[PDB]
């Protein structure tokens, strides 16, 4: 336990004039047990000789969060900050300008490739972080053929076609310039249509029992109520779009209203609203989910930058895949 | 041009020389002539005389009352069933005695295992059937497969699998929560939340959902309510509990039939309803097989011109059908 403390204390003892025996030992001993800044700290250290500097400085955040008052993650931590911020700034410099550099050709193939396909994309992803075990083809195959594909259950077939229902709202309701106001029924509707025909007795429903780091009390509504307001709040336009779809979707799943269905909902408002930013769909694949997860329990110890960071990276990932793949069109 | 086909004028002519004449061949004559004609009031009216001598009363007032609801002000037809009128009164109110006793002496049934795995059977060929005239191609077997062993049929539309599932969630609703004695009534809440079980699964955007001055439309949500409204206030007034229990759930049958208050799912949850009212009289589960569909509809179809009997008839034969399967049974 506290005896590879002395192999922190090792680290420290090669980190001095090393190159990766200081990350030999760390790498162990940082697998036993993450919690004590002593660990925690000396390994933000040793990745930030390697310039990683989010990564260190995201060890100093945990080792606070750990433990207040740590005053050498703290020292450290106000050193590394501003940098950090700085290169989270440029981050969203660089999505945004290669979104608007993607607003350019609205050809015939624009509306096919992406309206089609990313469509049937984003279902399938959805549905498939959330365990579903269907492959793409089989998800567009229900979503256009209604039959039932063998070997699956109803219930991913139903979590399929409420995602459709969803996705039809949002857009035929919710993506329409005149009403620019969004209300707390349709969020309860876009849950509504979520898991509408896979468990009709809690969709569009709140929580009674609201059980369990768990999550905010019997009084989820009024908070409701406050991320409907703040989306509609008119200081929100100066914030980034990308931040300010991972602080809707974080905001949500943190209050957590429904006994299920809350993670495919946060995902549908981060879309709308970075769709309404003048986005493209942006599509979180299911490869990526343990990045995904991961980054989310990070943003329930009081750090979101992670989760920021993982919306942007998926969400220019897919507009470099849009401009890369009409590059090839033509 | 209201023409009809020639060769029955001919057929027309020829039934009003005999009967007396020992010809059976008149019944063959009119039943060709009713293949054709189906609306000509006198082939009604000769078909039913016909049915008189052969000793059908309940069939001949049948003929007479369609043909003067066809006719209207046709005398010939109201001085006929001006005959027949009474004694198929009395035939109808012995079968309604015969369906009671029948029904007295299967509450006098004590049995344990046949009888519930017998029950539990049921349950499940009540959604066959309910759902097959609905027109869902789901075989009894497919059914049972899907509610029982909570298999699926790759191959075969969801929304089937969905209706299936939603009636069986459904009957288990109107069987643990609207026949406990401490309710003793039935709200329009009931109602919705029997339909919000029947289509939650298949379309759960309308399920449990009424169809919807600055205008001039015909439907609006406080109408139509208001018809539940007038609904359930019949059906737990005590005048309305003197009559008998098969009347009052086919009456219910037709009033909700007709009412029309979901956009969808209107006629299972019409079954359904006679299905609770009789049950609440102590009656199992009355199960319409698909097989009778066609009667079904016959009876209704009766049930428009002003004569509800022969749906009574029906559902006063099945209901003694389901009886005598329990009975039978052991």
């Amino acid at each position: 336990k506290e005896a590879i403390l002395a192999a922190k204390a090792a680290g420290r003892s090669r980190k001095d004039g090393n190159l990766e025996r200081a990350m030999t030992i760390m790498e162990h001993a940082m697998a036993l047990a993450p919690t004590n800044p002593q660990i925690l700290i000396e390994m933000g250290q040793i990745r930030e000789m390697h310039n990683e500097l989010v990564e260190a400085d995201q060890c100093y955040v945990k080792a606070l969060a750990y433990d207040p008052g740590n005053s050498e993650a703290l020292v450290l931590r106000a050193r590394t900050t501003p940098l950090v911020s700085a290169i989270d700034r440029k981050m969203l410099r660089s999505v945004h300008d290669l979104r608007d550099e993607f607003n350019h050709l609205q050809h015939s193939t624009a509306l096919r490739r992406m309206m089609r396909e990313t469509y049937f994309l984003y279902v399938y992803h959805t549905v498939a972080i959330g365990g579903n075990t269907l492959s793409l083809g089989q998800t567009r195959a229900i979503l256009e053929s209604g039959m039932v594909i063998p070997g699956k259950s109803i219930r991913e077939h139903n979590e399929v076609i409420g995602m459709d229902a969803a996705l039809r709202f949002l857009n035929c309701s919710l993506l329409s310039k005149e009403h620019d106001e969004i209300s707390i029924d349709d969020i309860l509707e876009m849950h509504r249509r979520v898991l509408g025909n896979a468990d009709p007795v809690e969709a569009g429903r709140i929580r009674t029992t609201q059980v369990y780091t768990p999550v905010s009390p019997e009084y989820v509504m009024e908070q409701l109520k406050d991320i409907v307001d703040w989306l509609n709040d008119e200081s929100t336009l100066t914030i980034d779009p990308i931040e300010r779809a991972a602080i809707a979707h974080y905001k949500l799943v943190l209050v957590h209203p429904f006994t299920d269905g809350n993670g495919r909902t946060a995902r549908l408002l981060l879309n709308l609203i970075m769709m309404r930013s003048g986005f493209p769909p942006v599509i979180l694949p299911v490869e990526t989910r343990a990045e995904y997860y991961a980054s989310l329990h990070v943003a329930n110890l009081g750090d979101l930058r992670p989760f920021v960071r993982y919306v942007a990276k998926h969400s220019e990932a897919s507009i470099q895949r849009y401009i890369g793949a009409m590059k090839t069109s033509s």
